[PDB]
């Protein structure tokens, strides 16, 4: 019995059925057999040479995809674009007339029948858009205590105290900028913040983009998924944190500001972005209904490296006998002691943390030590660096644990590994060095000996 | 049993019909139980193998969409273009040939039959160029009354005195230009005279359109839709106000250039455009017969600074009981003096308010305080932080109610928030500092201490 096959389109009270076959739109017969109620729209149907209905199957599996831009209003029809920007009105096959297809899901389409049978689902879209557990909490960040109240009193506390809030006449804030020099806590503080919300639903969503991430379709789509995304975990009535790290790249502005706009409706979404320079910012991202709260994340002080310290020279390293020797065998009071010997190393005015000179334009000259220009992020590498000369130490002596001496050769080796490179310096403190002095830098020098243009 | 399909294309005094069907076209007789008369060009009309029209169907609802470019003489005909850039001209069907169809507009096509059968709405075309009931009047904008008064008699004066303006034989101004610096009231005014003028009837349009919402089809369609949807609503003879508010983006200009020119005929339709940047303007824009009056929403000076905080310190709010005691439970009274002393103090040449260091050509320095470089949006937003710092406080203190130390420490707060960034500062400032000392500024840098580019 060798027979053909057809996409079922519409079934009557006739007890017959429009079917799609050999390249056009047919109204055929069904067989007995078949029940024509128990059909549904866009399914594949069994075909003879009289062309009756004899059998019912499954729905299409392979053939061109689509991107929906919407469903109409009807509710059975679909609007969708494909690879040449042909765009087409497409029936809604029965697995889709929960979940919601929204504006940038890709639908299986055959466009001869006028037929979309499945929702295509991408990774690379999903592993853009997806949420994330948060690593860090406030309690890994050190430092910054200030920073961490402005977050949570931007973040936090608009959900936690709703009424009052309301009582006051006061609308939440819905954006946040956290900017500063790099290796500074910002990456940390917007995970942390996310973190600390998730813990008070004692049912959260956090999507972590970098921006390189964007600008892997085209950075129109990248936005349109990711805040269709949010919107989709926003209609559960869950907080929703939608972070842009590393934003310095980006500035496409048009279609953030657009959908940045466009989310003010939702009182459950609200958008973080990080930027290592402040002073290439598109002041749009930065007006009222935006990025409104701008939370600096400066470089540490003294004080600061101290708790920062504090979280990579825990008492679970392996500690040198000759370092115990000093306190007895009393580890916390070892260690408070080396984090304080340490940071009095990195922070003093000796000729040897000499860092920059810096010549003004009116003939004067100020020289710069490492103290100026410290991150986190040097913090941890200045300790990581010790745990590796400690590992090279038991290897090379036999004896185990980690030197104060190990500690205090890193901060040397750190700052010399970058007292060339570009990473180590921001325009934030060429300002904030001409600023102090109110005349402009001229020449800058390093102090080996390099030169760096103004 | 089995019957096939086609479109109908005419029908003659023959009694017989022309069919689009497999793919080439027909005349075929219509059964004796049709009658030929009642059928609707471009209708869908079942078969059989005879080839004889059995049945009327409803139009075709899923294919190809194009663009339609015009309705041509005839009436009968579209010239639309697909997706290639293909221009075809096409039939309209019954239910096209109320309301309007226009350039613009997407419709649903066969092409090898040559019909448009529907016309498919678009959400985000429709969303760009949706009217909006104006939310802002006179009594919330404080401090621009001349400037109200300027936005009057450009927009509402024509409409009220028609023939007052007939016998001066003035002809009423065509477009609007907003400018000035930053968070100063431009948006606020643009919506406060469309509400009015729509109060002055007692059916007229305001669109609201931002400039990013141009830059996301390309960006001179967008031009076409909106200045096409205001022809739409200048059909109806009442007022259409079409507002491009964020055009600090945009200077692209010829097709706004061109639209405005287009639109001059039409007497009931106001273009008022708004801008940050003054200097960056393309000047066709802002010559006779595009955007004639020019209105400058400046930076508040002390007495405007008064009525901005009216606005958002108002009696509903609650007040510490504390404040309260001093004017013996009189929440006015309070209130007033509340406004007097936050803004006495933010207007104050202390040493608290030093905001920058403008250094000039002659060597000469000024220090600019906090007064010179307010706004409306950052009286708003010292307004917000207190109100925040309220909530904080009942919830650290117990003891509800916004103190006036609230507002005093929001205002230092604000500043220090925005002394670092962009769009706190403007172009209009350096002019006018550089204008009133008559010397060009060489250096600049906020007073923590930091530098700005110049
Ligand atoms: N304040 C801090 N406390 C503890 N660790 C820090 C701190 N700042 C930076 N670090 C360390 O250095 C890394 C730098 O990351 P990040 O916080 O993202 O800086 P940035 O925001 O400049 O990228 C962090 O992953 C962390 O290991
Ligand atoms: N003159 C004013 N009176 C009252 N509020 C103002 C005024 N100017 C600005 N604001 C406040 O600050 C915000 C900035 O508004 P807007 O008028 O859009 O400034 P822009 O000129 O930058 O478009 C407003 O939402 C409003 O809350
Ligand atoms: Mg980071
Ligand atoms: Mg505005």
């Amino acid at each position: 019995p060798p027979s053909g096959y057809g996409v079922l389109l519409a079934t009557h009270d006739d007890d017959t059925v429009d079917v799609f076959t050999s390249g056009r739109k047919m109204r055929l017969t069904c067989s007995p057999n078949i029940d024509a109620a128990s059909l549904k729209k866009g399914q594949t149907v069994r075909l003879n040479e009289a062309l009756t209905v004899v059998e019912a199957g499954t729905f299409e599996a392979v053939g061109e995809i689509s991107t929906l831009r919407e469903i109409l209003a009807d509710g059975h029809r679909a609007l969708v674009v494909g690879h040449a920007d042909e765009e087409r009105v497409v029936w809604l096959a029965d697995p889709l007339i929960p979940r919601k297809l929204r504006p940038g899901d890709s639908l299986l389409v055959d466009t001869k029948a006028g037929y979309a049978f499945e929702r295509i689902p991408k990774a690379e879209v999903e592993d853009l858009v997806l949420e994330e557990v948060p690593d860090v909490s406030y309690a890994d960040i050190g430092g910054l205590s200030r920073q961490i109240e402005q977050i949570r009193d931007a973040v936090e506390l608009p959900f936690l105290h709703k009424e009052l809030y309301r009582e006051y006449s006061l609308r939440p804030p819905k954006g946040v900028l956290l900017y500063g020099p790099p290796g500074c806590g910002k990456t940390l503080i917007a995970k942390a913040v996310a973190n600390s919300l998730a813990k008070k639903m004692a049912k959260s969503y956090f999507l972590n983009i970098k921006g390189p991430e964007l600008l892997n379709g085209e950075t129109e789509r990248h936005i349109r998924l990711i805040f269709q995304r949010a919107r989709e975990k926003a209609s559960e009535g869950t907080p929703v944190i939608v972070f842009f790290d590393e934003m310095d790249s980006i500035f496409v502005v048009p279609q953030l500001l657009s959908e940045i706009d466009g989310v003010e409706g939702l009182e459950n979404v609200i958008v973080i972005g990080a930027s290592n320079r402040e002073d290439m910012i598109d002041p749009a991202i930065l007006r009222p209904g935006r990025l409104d709260v701008k939370i600096k994340i400066e470089r540490p002080d003294a004080e600061a490296a101290q708790d920062i310290y504090s979280k990579y020279l825990t008492e679970f390293l392996p500690v040198h006998a000759d370092d115990l020797a000093e306190f007895d065998g009393d580890r916390s009071a070892c260690i408070k002691a080396m984090i304080e010997k340490v940071v009095d190393r990195m922070y003093a005015e000796i000729d040897d943390n000499r860092f920059l000179e810096v010549t003004y334009a009116n003939g004067d000259k100020e020289v710069m030590y490492f103290k100026d220009f410290n991150s986190g992020a040097m913090i941890q590498n200045v300790v990581d660096r010790a745990k590796k000369n400690a590992i090279k130490s038991v290897l090379e002596t036999g004896q185990p644990g980690l030197r104060i001496q190990h500690l205090l050769d890193s901060i040397v080796d750190e700052f010399a590994e970058n007292e060339d490179l570009p990473n180590t310096t921001n325009p934030d403190d060429w300002a904030r060095i001409s600023g102090k002095k109110g005349e402009r830098i001229v020449y800058i020098r390093t102090l080996a000996s390099r030169a760096i243009d103004t």
